[PDB]
């Protein structure tokens, strides 16, 4: 058995720098997950991105998983009016993490616009099974999780209503989060109701020193970075990670789905020779070496579509274990061996639906105190039970209490 | 029942939709509404200040909501799309000219529709009868993507220059307009996103568009019921007039179409306004029609049930079709359905029969089928059922890559 599983996740592509990243992954014999912002395809993301479409194609042809990071990384919330210069304008002020989320309905819509743009520039994109843009997402700035009904948590100081975390007098209060944070929580919930899973991260491969003129040069070297990964293995990193805005304060430490796994966050743009330093020259070798030594150390690499393991026939499942099947999360009812014809579903006796959603749904095991939406109204679950078609909340005033 | 009628209303939500919905409720039937969300933005050039109220009433009443595109393709009717474009296009009457152009943009209008609906009614996904992401119908076009073996296009639905009633108009199904070809591509893009699309058998419309107040001439209830009887098991999409409403290659006798009539009509025909006294004259036609159709032995259903739901305990014959969790399946063998033996991507009892073209698991592929996979096109050389190990890029005895 492997020491553990590493999930390499790259955010904020597709950009020019993405091309050589992908080749290093391919040479290293691994697959990774890229959470993309399609505004780079429109040439308005203020990066070197004329090869953005080439990069998207290469990632997909190479078998890497493509997930959804929103169309514009929420830069519409950093400027007065969104347009071709907004990316540059927001870099001018450095106000990315201030008022990052405002109208959650509009902000969640940015993930659907991302799908439109990706499918505009690459009209064949849905013929790739590794296109997961409509299944897997990650919120900008936010170490937030919607994995299963019992595995979800928010980044409670991810974004701010005024001061940045390093500025003097900055105050983070998880118990009374910022308006931006509250908005981001609603965004998570909207996406979950559209069938997305969202995942945060355990470790962030970033500059060790942002105060030099080429901060990318300071990216952690492979050996010490592997030490960070070893340290994160089974140690609830999302609660102890720094800085404070990268935390998931109420991450469910010890949750079985998270055991023996480390999600690495990094950014394509840290591997470019450019305005952040000699990223290609200094850091592509670090990536190559990290992959080699991680494997030597006993790790294997996987992608986020398998973070929740796919249901597989012949496997013996235990009561309470989670699988993913056709994009939906299910939880085993009893110990059994999966047969071909016994796949999880909305009518299975062997599984219940355990998507991290809040709209009332068939064959879900509801707990007391859960709140579900049904036909535009909210309902408290008063009697815990497994939902069925004839027990809709509008007809069941003992099991549910209207709010 | 002697048959099932599917009442379908297009081009809402508008003020006129409110009274239609109430007649349906009092008549004890559910219907399907194919909506254009631009009315919620107030730019659709109808009486539409109650648009959001109507969308809510349709949903709260249990009617099914389906996707008719954001702007009814008016962006293709004008030079630059804006708040006045519906009015501009009505001023010219060029709706059916160049109606489909860039099919990627045109299909994206269906996704934009989802965005706008979910903007004005953030709770909309909490309604099981919201089917905006599952059921669609193309503007102007009697086109169908129901199953892998039940699909056909409206070959003269739209034009590159001349309207069907104008001097010089020619329609050739064997060499369709550029607009039509683009619309065929839109159908395929939507099918690959999981949509079914459905056309219609009969269109409840003005008998005479040339008289003043043309909405008033909407067919009376009794003769309209006559039209429905005539359509029942008679392949109406091939014989219907006018020419731009035809589905020339409709698969007459296809099993899912048996004993069913889909009626198309438009909410706006039922208001008192610019098209005539539609509320006064036509709401009672709708009410009476429902009553006499039930008397004659018809029942009414919605388009989410046009492909019947998989039902536990039911016996199925090999070859029969069901809808399960939004996906069409065909039975591989006769058997009795049971709880844990539902259709799926791994079932031995069913195969996926969605009307899509991207390579998909557990599909019964036929010789000559062309599938898309990882950006390339493949011809199926021998029939087989797809499985994870048999991907087209690795199975050259099953698939042959086509040249770009
Ligand atoms: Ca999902
Ligand atoms: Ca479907
Ligand atoms: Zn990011
Ligand atoms: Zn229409």
């Amino acid at each position: 058995t492997p020491k553990g599983t590493i999930y390499l996740t790259f955010d904020d592509g597709p950009v020019n720098a993405s091309v050589e990243v992908i080749k290093v992954l391919n040479q290293g014999g691994v697959k990774a997950t890229f959470y993309f912002n399609a505004w780079h395809l429109d040439g308005i993301g203020d990066e070197n991105e004329d090869r953005a479409l080439e990069a998207l194609k290469l990632a997909l042809d190479s078998g890497h998983i493509v997930g959804n990071h929103s169309y514009d990384h929420m830069i519409h919330n950093c400027v007065e009016e969104f347009g071709p210069t907004s990316g540059a304008d927001c870099n001018a002020t450095g106000n990315h993490q201030i008022h990052s989320y405002q109208d959650p309905v509009r902000d969640a819509a940015s993930f659907e616009q991302n799908l439109i743009t990706l499918e505009k520039y690459l009209p064949t994109i849905r013929s790739y099974p590794n296109y997961k843009g409509y299944e897997l997402a990650r919120l900008p700035y936010t170490n937030g999780w919607r994995v299963t009904k019992h595995f979800q948590a928010d980044g409670l100081c991810a974004t701010s209503d005024n001061l940045k975390p390093w500025e003097p007098g900055y105050v983070c209060d998880p118990a009374n989060p910022s308006n931006s944070v509250k908005a981001s929580i609603q965004v998570q919930n909207i996406l979950a109701n559209q069938g997305y899973q969202t995942h945060g991260w355990d470790v962030d491969w970033a500059p060790e020193n942002w105060g030099i003129p080429m901060p990318a040069n300071s990216l952690t070297e492979a050996v010490p970075f592997l030490a960070y990964v070893d340290k994160a293995l089974n140690s609830c990193s999302p609660t102890t990670i720094e800085p404070i805005n990268s935390k998931t304060q109420e991450f469910p430490c010890g949750t079985p789905l998270h055991a023996d796994k480390v999600i690495v966050l990094t950014h394509d743009f840290l591997f470019e020779d450019g305005k952040r330093g000699m990223g290609a020259t200094q850091n592509l070798p670090k990536l190559a070496e990290f992959i080699r030594i991680a494997k030597e150390a006993g790790y294997v690499f996987d992608t986020m579509d398998n973070y929740t393991p796919r249901w597989s026939v012949g496997k013996t499942y235990q009561a309470g274990e989670y699988v993913l099947y056709q994009g939906v999360v299910y939880k085993a009812v009893i110990s059994h061996t999966a047969q071909q014809d016994w796949a999880p579903s909305s009518t299975s006796s062997l599984w219940t639906n355990a998507d991290p959603a809040t709209n009332w749904t068939l064959n879900v095991s509801y707990e007391q105190g859960d709140i579900v939406n049904y036909k535009g109204k909210r309902y408290l679950v008063s009697v815990p039970h497994v939902s069925q078609q004839d027990w809709t909340p509008d007809t069941q005033n003992t099991l549910f209490t209207a709010l």
